[PDB]
């Protein structure tokens, strides 16, 4: 599967969910990128204009890729593996209610998983892994990648 073949990766926040404070969306996305840069050689930088490697989008229903969202619940987000164009991009279902806490769907935890995909990771069968394809809230203040996540990302980078 594809990986980014460079060490400096850019992201851009296309638009902001009205569910959250702007600074909280910025911080959640920043902290989620940091989870992955903690365990690889990668460096992430937010850019404000122009083409980013990873475009972060909030959208509902049909949104121009061939992967429609389904309203509240069900699919929370999806992302594309490394590559040109839409490659790397992470889309968050605006029909969810995004939060900084245990209420609704936690943006940070969801973004960690999505950014895993943006970097080339697939799903894990281990319930403990952030890449396990089922959302279960865990306290984000003390979140940790599982050994499975670490093995997975280190098999792709570093
Ligand atoms: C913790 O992160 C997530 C992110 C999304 C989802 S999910 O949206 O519920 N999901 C699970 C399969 O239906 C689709 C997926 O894996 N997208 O990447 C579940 C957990
Ligand atoms: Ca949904
Ligand atoms: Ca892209
Ligand atoms: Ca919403
Ligand atoms: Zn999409
Ligand atoms: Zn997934």
């Amino acid at each position: 599967g594809p990986v980014w073949r460079k060490h400096y990766i850019t992201y851009r926040i296309n638009n902001y969910t009205p569910d959250m404070n702007r600074e909280d969306v910025d911080y959640a996305i920043r902290k989620a990128f940091q989870v992955w840069s903690n365990v690889t050689p990668l460096k992430f930088s937010k850019i404000n204009t122009g083409m980013a490697d990873i475009l972060v989008v909030f959208a509902r229903g049909a949104h121009g890729d061939d992967h429609a969202f389904d309203g509240k619940g069900g699919i929370l987000a999806h992302a594309f593996g490394p590559g040109s164009g839409i490659g790397g991009d992470a889309h968050f279902d605006e029909d969810e209610f995004w939060t900084t806490h245990s209420g609704g769907t936690n943006l940070f935890l969801t973004a960690v998983h999505e950014i895993g995909h943006s970097l080339g990771l697939g799903h894990s069968s281990d319930p403990k892994a952030v890449m396990f394809p089922t959302y279960k809230y865990v306290d984000i203040n003390t979140f940790r990648l599982s050994a499975d996540d670490i093995r997975g990302i280190q098999s792709l980078y570093g």
